[PDB]
């Protein structure tokens, strides 16, 4: 057996596009751009004494989308001003979209949950904004779909 | 006394086969492919003041099977689509099978419990899916069986 | 695509000005000068069983502003004396202002919350004063303002 | 004063013999073979306000005996099969014996408490079985006995 | 702008004088001589739902003064004997004074709170005595005083 | 000022003598021989709202004396046998004495509280016995005594 | 002794052919033409307390190939263009082949891992391009009589 | 052999031009004039347990450029003034360019990263200025026939 | 002095035989033929605070054996085939033997641990194959008079 | 070529003056008189995931200066006295100045950071005193024509 | 000068006797016969913040002794047998003694700590056996006039 | 030039006297007689974010002194006896003094920190004794004219 290349193209971080309200975000941090995590488990399990097993689905799809930006980036001002604008007017929701380069994507509604701490030091600082998401289901954008009707059994 | 070779063949990670729904999984992570753990202890112990000891068996065999895949692997799309398909239709169970190369095996029913977080960075990311198992009893596939009727005592 | 310089000037730590009561602070520590953190999340989320999502704003803007000074700095005496002066007379509030070099700024009222521990050793010690802030909203001082009326949607 | 050799022979790990049910265990891990620990303290102490001290002995001698085996070892199958055999038939107890090379020994009844997790990776995996013991009193096998009637005082 | 020397003299650890009961302490540890910490925050903050902020001063000035001495130092005997002398006679308070070299000072009443653990090993051991202080307000001994009437505002 | 030698003799670990029941212990571990720690603080402090301070002495002098021995040492057998002898007959107390080389000493009654875990590995193992002490007051054996009547004040 | 001549035809270094992307490389340095290495050893040994030994087979076979070229060579241009090509478009891989005149061959795909250090002085310099090769099993195919 | 002459015109080191800020540098050292390096390799490889391989494209392309000048050179003055200029005013960047007489060129912006070690002795010393370059993709433009 | 001649028959390096898998190795390098090492020392010393000393016997006796072959040797082919054989089929072990002409012998089983660095240049290169040997106790059997 | 003479007056090492505390230093070693270095580089680069680049200006400019003196020199006495002076009284700082005959100057304050290693043998030894300098910006003032 | 002759009888290296287990060692290497070292320094210094100094006496005095033997020596056989003897039976210790012809002696017990690296080539090799010695206090007993 | 003669009397290495415990040392090695070093630098610098600088004075002044003696020297006996003396009785300290013929002196107390490596071969060896000195401030007292 010979080793196989898992993809034809190369994963390019610059190809990952983040659109918050219809504008592209720029000025990201060094290591990680964005992290998406679900708040709660998908399926719960109830185990009886005799061994009977029953499960119930979870309808809580809220999640948190970390966003790292350099403190010198101009987008810090946009989010800071929008925070107060929403606080005064009362409108906090805005569309959020993420395009993957060689992975999953995301397209839902979101809001600003917490403002990151600010620290000034010898080197350029970093700010990790937290953006909520109404639904944290990562959707594919590939040829997937012809095999989902094959894995099905039982 | 001379050192003995514990096996004739060599443990080959590529020989470990994972079948989820009847299809072989491909595109694993770097270090660890799969981890299987039991949720609860096999036997509980009750110790009295005088020193009397009594034990009761545990009938909760539910377990968790971690599964690490590269974010560029195509199987991320299959699981993501199946998640929503099960959420809508209501069918979540599907067969799970694991074949060991020079160790124990597993063959039971399972389901997707939690979707791993997604992170984009300088290097290719990793996703650690969690798959539940109805029974987490690792079964052997060796010449074992002629000695189990020997260790028995008391 | 070519790499872009995120700024024209260079982030100079000496340009960050801290004004406590109308006087500039001097004699800072080595690594980090000041850290600003919010006490509570901006927006809370309530998730129902059926999946309905509702959110409520948070009106608690209190925060903590860490301040690191060398134990040989003269400003240690000023703060120490002001602590007892406020304790006796009963007036604890005083204006606080921070000017960013290539980042956000801050201008609110504050007070001394906790006096840092003092340690004497081989090398010069450090003291991390904690200064409270009535409002911990970092405000911009840039051309931001013409785009906040663009990101708005929904 | 001159340095003294604490023993005449040399501590040889291969000389440590473990007999579970009447058969010698083989195929141990790299660093540690077995670990024996008591569940509870031997003697409790009650201290009064005035300073009076009273103590009560503990009759709970249950303990846990960790056992590390390579996942390629054949003894994994024996224990796995015995687990289900005991679960079905209802007999879980079996004799356990440990012979020290230049240390203490152990000889009591025991049972399998928890099955270790299984992980497949680049290198050969390890499994740490947990075996219960009715009594975890490590007994000597040396010339000790002529001095125990000397240390006695008060 | 040119770099400025924060002081004319040099911070000399030997110039830090500790007077416990009227005698100078000698035989300190390697890294840190003394550490002074307040037990409770200076000012508490109560935040209402509407955003109203009110604060209350804290009158608990008790603190802990760590003191590190080599186990070979003679002062270990003095403190040990004084512990029992106070336990028998009932008098535990004694004056405590600290003189800073280029920093703050302290002069209050104190007592022995906890005796440090003793350990014997290859190298010389260390003991970290804990001395309580009635008031843990670090007072200055500098030209400070002409500016405290300037920072005042609001 | 010139550096001073804190002692005339040199701290020799071999000079530390431990007598348990009237016999000298031998066969210690590598790094640390014995550790003595008090269970509770010497003096408690009650702080009122107005600032009044009152303290109460603690009469709980129980402590724990860790004791490290090589698993090949013969004293493991003595303690193991004495454990069962005390368990059967009901007498657990025995004198304990420690002589410091250039530090404090100890002479009180003690008992075995917990038996250390046993582990067999590539290198010689270690066992850390825990011995209780009725009183954990470290007493001096030096010229101390002529100055304790000098530090007294207030 | 003449009964132990290990090579009946002198080893001519010019017979060693290297093809990258289907074009023959040329313009090599003074002493060494190529070097092929692996990153990971073949198997892992997990030895137990009492001497039980078990082994595992590796599944990372990637290696690194160094290619010495005089800095005045024309092939420096082709590699320099290729870097930017892949950085933007995202197509990195490219076939690689080696001919073992009287040794071991190689035939796999690879990519440019790093760019060398360009230096200018009183002498014509040198460049060490790193062509990471996806799979680095050497082939004895050039040798006759391998039963 | 004369059929493999890699350079039909002798490589003259004086043709290598370097412009910083728009003025031509001069006053170089004895052996090496410049050295150009990157900090990070081009792509990252994440190999799975069973051999699945996936690659990532780097986005940090900064490099470092060393510039050897005799300590008696006049250009030491211009760089020394520039350091203080940027330290106070906060303007650090400055265009940088290199001419690859018969090699690879370079054209980007850069800044002074560190100042060298000044030493005085019985011989005229040397200085190694570090000009960090924002983007370090070498250009083959000087080479003809690059299809 | 002639009364202390340590070898009455000159040490002929050609008498040192090496058999791997039952075939005699040949085609060695210029200076060193083999090197045998252990990984772990024989015993472990655990010394207490007051000087109590206790010792433990090791149970990992694996070693490594290096085998220098000219890169033009034919035996490079046999080892290269063997690597792929074991990587797929999972049979790694193979008997190893050494003859101590006037020294210490060795007789155990071993496997190929890593493959060397193949380099091509103006001179016939060299290869250092690593044959991990399961047990590495040297044998004095070739020496006479060992009472 | 005579049209590129970088120094029209020979560089005389004796013109390099060093003043510490207002007295001229003398009694130097054989090869190197002084060496001036910084501890920290000028700016810090924080590069984001997608390539966003931002820079920071350093605020620690301290450096170290080494001063080679023959161990028979008289100036060893003045420095040795100064160490004890500062250790007790706590006054460490002292003005430092350097004259760049045909190079870069320096003018700041400094202190003795460490004392050298004194060795006695068959030859007159050497000492390397470390004079930490508070601020280490080199000055081009000695150079004419710096616009 | 002849009034400072440190040795009135030439130092003959053959007078240095070494006995292991009661038999005299022989068959040494070319340059160095033995080397004796300690592992731990004699005392530990614990210095306080304000200058309080206190010292501790070490209780680990073990050392290591290296013994160079030509690989054709017969004594290689005795040591090789001894290793296996102790590995199985568990008796490791063995008396060791050294005679300081005109230096320091040694007399203690020791064991074989590690086995050397056996190499075969065009020249008679060498072996460095490590004989860990339980206690390594050198003895001046051979020297006369030690009051 | 004769107007800069740094020593009007030739430096005679035999004038350097060393007294340990009140007896004059003798029997030194070939090249270096002694070396004196400190362990810790004189002051610590704590620089703040915005450039605030503050300094601290060290309180650990211990150093190490190396003493090279031919292994045939008689003084090896005195030091070897002293080690055992202190190990048992616990008296380690001993006065130490050095005479700076035309350099810096030293006068303090010290102890034997470690014992050297004893080696026997075809040449008279050497020993490097480490005499830790409690306080290591060099004294200029031998120099005249120190105002």
């Amino acid at each position: 057996n010979q080793s196989k290349i898992l993809t034809l193209q190369a994963y390019d971080p610059a190809k990952v596009l983040v659109f918050i309200g219809g504008q592209r975000v720029s000025g990201f941090a060094a290591d990680t751009k964005i992290v998406i995590t679900r708040n709660n488990d998908n399926i719960s399990v109830h185990a009886g004494v005799d061994g009977e097993i029953s499960n119930a689905l979870s309808r809580d799809n809220t999640g948190v989308m970390t966003l790292s930006l350099q403190n010198t980036a101009k987008w810090n001002g946009y989010l800071a001003q929008w925070q107060r604008q929403a606080n005064v007017t009362g409108l906090i929701y805005l569309p959020v979209q993420v395009e993957g380069s060689q992975g999953l994507s995301l397209n839902t509604i979101g809001w600003i949950q917490k403002q990151p701490d600010l620290s000034y030091g010898t080197e350029v600082g970093q700010m990790d904004w937290e953006i909520g998401v109404l639904d944290a289901w990562l959707s594919p954008d590939q040829i997937q779909g012809i095999a989902a009707g094959i894995t099905g059994l039982l």
